[PDB]
């Protein structure tokens, strides 16, 4: 596989539910879904190092891994986190997140990149799957 791409969002479902589970009141999570739906992630993958850009129309962040290597993030509501990145198949990654501080619900996300040339997202927190589905721009 090669995820590497600048990727353009064509799809989102299920991100109000996520941040609901995650506490987040109505408005912003309206506010957050059109926010959501503009979603554009560049990557550029050397081998199974992997430097991702995720952004929105106001807001951009840089995660920067190795699969197999702890990192530090933060939760999709912004809780750091440290993070551990696995292939589950050949185009498939699953990231598990354990919180820093606290406690909260289980959260995780996955990338596939699919045989239709598509990059699929999913976000997840307990029992909810948010998916998002990119092109290559
Ligand atoms: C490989 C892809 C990754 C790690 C994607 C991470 C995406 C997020 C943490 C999502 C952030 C968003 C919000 C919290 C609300 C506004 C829009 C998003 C989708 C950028």
């Amino acid at each position: 596989p090669n995820f590497s791409g600048n990727w353009k969002i064509i799809r989102s479902e299920n991100f109000e539910e996520l941040l609901k589970v995650l506490g987040v009141n109505v408005m912003l999570r309206k506010i957050a879904v059109a926010a959501a739906s503009k979603e554009a992630v560049e990557i550029k993958q050397e081998g199974d190092t992997f430097y991702i850009k995720v952004s929105t129309t106001v807001y951009t962040t840089e995660i920067n891994f190795k699969v197999g290597e702890e990192f530090e993030e933060q939760t999709v509501d912004g809780r750091p986190c440290k993070s551990l990145v696995k292939w589950e198949s050949e185009n498939k990654m699953v990231c598990e997140q354990k919180l820093l501080k606290g406690e909260g619900p289980k959260t995780s996300w996955t990338k596939e990149l699919t045989n239709d040339g598509e990059l699929i997202e999913t976000m997840t927190a307990d029992d909810v799957v948010c998916t998002q589905v990119f092109v290559r721009e």
